[PDB]
């Protein structure tokens, strides 16, 4: 559809991987409510298909997303915080069960960064930088600039960058965990298909019963979380998947999933 | 008592060291029932045996554990996994107190990647590989593959090796924290034993309230885990080896610790 | 004031870093309770005081702190613990609403790496070694030196260096997550105060919103943790650094905090 | 509007009272997908609604809602209830900010008893019936049936209701903890009502909030919860109901709250 | 079988149910050492039946459970409690799929108490006493008395009963939320059963699926409470009896449930 | 002493309980800053004195506290609550190692209920009242009133309260779990010292302890909270008031307890 701030389609072989691009390179790609509203539609969009197995969501060569706009929230009251349109919208990708991969190129600052904790995967450009400003501007991050960040590199890395707002390379985040490939900057649109397209090549709804089981190890304990692990276990013996997956092992065959 | 699947047997000097080695050089170490029973019965004779203060888990120089045998799950129904006698005991090495360190060579895929993040230490050889290619055959992860992993590696690595069931090297596993040292390939296991031996050179009493201080890491809150540290550090001034332990220090010679 | 043990003293341009150096070049700065309770009214007058906006703890070139005095806690009973003056006001680093750094040269073992694992920010030296003997003593590490430590190196580094007492050097310190970055010997301190100052020039009040958030990361669920977020974020909308902050941004000027 | 299965109006002087009324007299209020979507649509318009502060829930004299239509779900299979549009907006309740009160009449059972447990306060006729059927029907509850009901009435009297489907009388309930007050049956409703107009006549941020504290004790630790109250707590003094509330009370006059 | 302290029958019409009698009416029931081994036996026996729904554990007209027999605990020490087992064998409660009803008749004191909590029903008789005496000999409960105990009666209660040892009728158990239903004392067993036969009615995979959940809501917070619980409904989609149970009632007719 | 808010004294035989009254008749006993101080104080000689056990917290006959001071809130700024001296030191009673029982007669309001949930015990006369009127005035609680008042008398009627500002009498409250004994109000605060003395006749040591487990219900999941009471069981053993109480008991006397 006519999206101003974003281009959405449908990359790879077979039509499998949803690329979601955010095309405002005169702002650095900064995160207004009308390309939050876009980006959501988008992802809606690729979640209700039966063809699109996984998105990838990227930006720019220069910079990925430079955050909020800082232009609209200059005003805002704390009244108009609570009670308001403002800032509501952000979470739609925690919500999805499909995979989602980042491709982040160049800066991927406050917002941009929290874009990419919130995705499963995040591909970092060989210049690629992340950091969390907030503090520059007297404020602090605020869809999990200091949660999903401090999970991944650490409280002394992540009390640095968020009490410093200091920029941290690619190297040094996948060093810290928080990538888990870097890529020139010149394939690495096309290493996140391709990585898409492997993941999308499984069985969706096992591919989901896992997300839900990886993203169930930060809301709950060990314990408790090894038993809803395998109670989705279990659950997976349900599916015809699981039967045929297992016999093509057993057939030294390719499998032939149909997502059931 | 004879074994068919493993070879278990006391190391290191003053046999403090058990070992209990994966034998299956043709099935890749398939956690089979048979397997997994016997490993059971190793890890209960040296739980019971005062002599052995810390238990090695290794397999072979080409494959560690390949995970579950398919084979045997392939019939099995939803009714069964739930209720049935056939999935229900590869938890034993959570319930052991003695520390348990895994000498990964070669695979260690599925089970045998959570065989190993469910011991304390992993030593893994320079051509070890990790992975948890569950999604490959349609299921998931169900030995905690997809809780101990995210805790260790990060949601981002996780996530990929989880829903791609690409295999990660022992450098990756180093740098990324599932692996503590790398060992070469026929080294592996007696440097494995030289650390067991270092460890069973202590206290086992203290040895197990320190073990359980650590799991408890990812079942509290830190405020919680500091309050339950505290009052395991306050039991040790009820045992004779902190009196014992302390006093060597004080006096500048060798504690001979008796275990209590 | 008068300090037998530390040495008090506010270091940087503008008076705005208070550095709380450990002088005891004898025992390897043994935390004994008369170094404690200095160290705890060095930090309440550096705390309040409306111009020190960040706090750096630092000791000697070759130790940062030896842990406990073994000489005192040697006679100590188990009901001298629950239930008397020993072993108290240790955690008091843990109240400390402003940020704190932790310059850490040559030995910090047991105590002292609780010590540095207390603090927000960890710069090691060249030549910094960090270890858990607690278990060659008899004893467990009681001040965090399990729980903050296994969810910032891993389980498997965390298990080795509490059952073994092994040291891990400054880079592989890094490597795991336990610092942020590694500084020439003689010139870590200077290092670290240098990014205490880049953080005592943001609001204050919103730097402690932000350490606050960043602590919540390991006391709260990855959701409660993001609401929680939300809600500090929220609150920053309140403060007139806030406005003063953005509008400076969107004037493509500097920014005059007031610490309101 | 045109709603086919409920009623929804404004009720109680100054219209400051949404009542939403489920009309199915056939069916004893049956919760099939059309009456949830229509009972979304009422709580959203009730929610967006500025002079509504509190909405009231209710159904017949004889039946409150008898749970979810048995006929819908009668051939979905496990595929159809992990997609295909089945079984998703039931817990839309839960996230409405304002204060919802249920009224509750004659049965309650599986669906019902979970929409009336959803509600911030449960008001129950003195014939109200409360029970959890879904084990006599080969299912179990799957909206919060089994969660918020055992942390109201106890393992003990939980376990009984789910495991036996008997069911609990508003006596029963009101000793148990599930519900607050125990009306007439001619006058639950108006009852319902007058304590919605008291609730919507105090600052609706503050009500806001408050109900969010009140959410908070299920979902973290205590000490957590107390410290988010007390920064809550901080938070409303952003407000001018703040001030007006409490100046009122020092000049001994009405307070004027302007919601804001 | 032949058993010493305790009588284990199959009553009940079908003999669909267990009942579990300790008989050691010289010691009030005083869980010994022995008396546990052949509880946790007959408990294991009913538990690998086909026949058995539920259990019902019983003991005197006079006394349930007195406790631990505090002749055998009296000279441990404590290494003897912490390395060696002398005390364990007490939580084989607690890893019970099937129901467990509890039919407390006078005493049930200390272990007693925590022994009927561990259970998942508790039928009181109407001169039934419970009691947490543990401070008044020194000592603290240790199998979940305080955990359990809060978590039902409060904290005020809970506080009041480990502090001061007092006994409170089962009326007030009854009003506080320790026990469901206040059977006479030469009824209590016979209604016990009864309510038992009702739960070994319906399908055992579906009692087993409910009885996690409720317990579940003990382990983790409520949102993922929800999830957990909304996941296990969707499971039971997959069995037969869910099928069978909702077919009946859309063709009005009674269920033959199958256990799968 | 010189308060001049508070009457502390030790009364009871032996002198074994510290009683703590607030003076206040002109303002219904309302904790302000000077009230609070002295609190403070009084709870800390008492909780040195070896002699006291336990400690009773009492307000006059006709009001045990009217909450917080608005007069000394009301010009606050949000600044204030967050930087300044103002509306802090209210959580030191739960800081409080010994044993404190709360005597309510009269009006318990805000911040009176909020004190009168910190304690562990809660004596209410028959003219005692509850409630969180903070609604009223434009804020929420800000010392457990949402925490402590929903785990206790549970969601629905904590919503009530909290949202509308409602007075239970001592009957709900004893109904509902928030307070434990009912007493005439001549005698509310004699049977107060009674209990207070009957939890001052054990080890203190022990008392700690299980103060310390029962508090721990309300911090950690049931599996872990287990784990802490027995580890906390067992570290009772090194305890010489153990041995004595143990020993008293099978030879049919009474213990006379060390302290120790
Ligand atoms: C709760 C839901 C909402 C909560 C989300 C959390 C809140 C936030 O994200 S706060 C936003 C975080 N702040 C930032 O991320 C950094 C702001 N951006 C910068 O500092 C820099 O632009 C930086 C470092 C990225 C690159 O700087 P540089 O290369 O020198 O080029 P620069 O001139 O500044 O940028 C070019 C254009 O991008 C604009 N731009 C950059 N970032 C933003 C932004 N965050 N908002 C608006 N405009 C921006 C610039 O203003 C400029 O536009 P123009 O000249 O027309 O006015
Ligand atoms: C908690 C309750 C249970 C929960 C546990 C979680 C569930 C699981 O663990 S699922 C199993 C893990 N999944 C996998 O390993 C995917 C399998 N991919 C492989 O197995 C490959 O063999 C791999 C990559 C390890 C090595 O490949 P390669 O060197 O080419 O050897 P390969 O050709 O497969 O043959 C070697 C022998 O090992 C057998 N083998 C290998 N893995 C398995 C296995 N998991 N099960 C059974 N047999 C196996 C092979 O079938 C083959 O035997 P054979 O010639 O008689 O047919
Ligand atoms: C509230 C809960 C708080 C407690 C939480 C956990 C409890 C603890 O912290 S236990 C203490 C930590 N344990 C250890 O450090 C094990 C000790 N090993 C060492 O201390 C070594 O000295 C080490 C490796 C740091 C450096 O050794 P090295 O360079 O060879 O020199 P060394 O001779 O040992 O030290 C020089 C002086 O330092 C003293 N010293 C060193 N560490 C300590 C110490 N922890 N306590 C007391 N004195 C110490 C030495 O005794 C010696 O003094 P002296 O010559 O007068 O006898
Ligand atoms: C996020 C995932 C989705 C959310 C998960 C929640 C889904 C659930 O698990 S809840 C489903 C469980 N609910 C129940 O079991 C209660 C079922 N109802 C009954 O058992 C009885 O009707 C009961 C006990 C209320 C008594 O009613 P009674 O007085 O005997 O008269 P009865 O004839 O049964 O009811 C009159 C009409 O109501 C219908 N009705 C009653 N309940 C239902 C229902 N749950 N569904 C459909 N129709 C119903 C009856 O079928 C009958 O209609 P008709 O004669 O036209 O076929
Ligand atoms: C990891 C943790 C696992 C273990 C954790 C469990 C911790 C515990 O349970 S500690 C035990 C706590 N239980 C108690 O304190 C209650 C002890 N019993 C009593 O106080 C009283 O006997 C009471 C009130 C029940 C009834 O008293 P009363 O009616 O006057 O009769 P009484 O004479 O005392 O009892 C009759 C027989 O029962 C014996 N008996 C009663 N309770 C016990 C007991 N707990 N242990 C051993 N013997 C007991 C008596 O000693 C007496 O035997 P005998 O005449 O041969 O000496
Ligand atoms: C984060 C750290 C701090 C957080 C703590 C939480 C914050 C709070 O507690 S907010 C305060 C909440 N408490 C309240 O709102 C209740 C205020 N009290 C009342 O309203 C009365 O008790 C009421 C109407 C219920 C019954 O009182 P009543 O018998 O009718 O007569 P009343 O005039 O109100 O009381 C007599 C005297 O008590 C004074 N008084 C009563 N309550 C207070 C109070 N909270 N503050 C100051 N004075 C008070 C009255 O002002 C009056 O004094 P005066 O004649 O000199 O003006
Ligand atoms: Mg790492
Ligand atoms: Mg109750």
């Amino acid at each position: 559809a006519n999206f101003e701030y974003i281009i959405a389609e449908k990359r790879g072989k077979n039509n499998t991987v949803g690329l979601i691009q955010l095309n405002r390179p005169k702002a650095l790609n900064a995160l207004c409510d009308g390309l939050i509203d876009e980006l959501n539609q988008a992802l809606k969009t690729f979640e209700e298909d039966p063809a699109v197995g996984a998105i990838v969501l990227t930006g720019g060569d220069k910079a990925f997303a430079a955050g909020a706009d800082i232009k609209e929230m200059q005003n805002l009251s704390f009244q108009d915080c609570y009670s308001s349109k403002f800032l509501k919208h952000w979470d739609h990708l925690t919500q999805v069960k499909k995979p989602v991969i980042a491709a982040v190129n160049g800066y991927a600052f406050g917002g941009g960064c929290e874009l990419a904790m919130m995705c499963d995967i995040i591909y970092a450009g060989e210049k690629a930088q992340f950091a969390q400003p907030e503090i520059l501007i007297g404020t602090i991050p605020g869809a999990g600039g200091t949660q999903r960040l401090t999970r991944a590199v650490g409280k002394s890395l992540a009390m640095e960058m968020v009490l410093t707002g200091d920029r941290i390379s690619a190297q040094d985040a996948k060093q810290a965990g928080l990538v888990s490939k870097i890529c020139p900057v010149e394939t690495l649109v096309e290493e996140a298909i391709q990585c898409a397209e492997k993941i999308a090549s499984n069985s969706k709804i096992v591919v989901a019963m896992a997300k839900e089981s990886v993203n169930a190890a930060f809301e709950m304990t060990l314990t408790e979380g090894s038993k809803l692990e395998k109670k989705l276990f279990y659950s997976t013996f349900a599916t015809d998947d699981r039967k045929e997956g297992m016999t093509a092992f057993v057939e030294k065959r390719k499998a032939n999933f149909k997502d059931q």
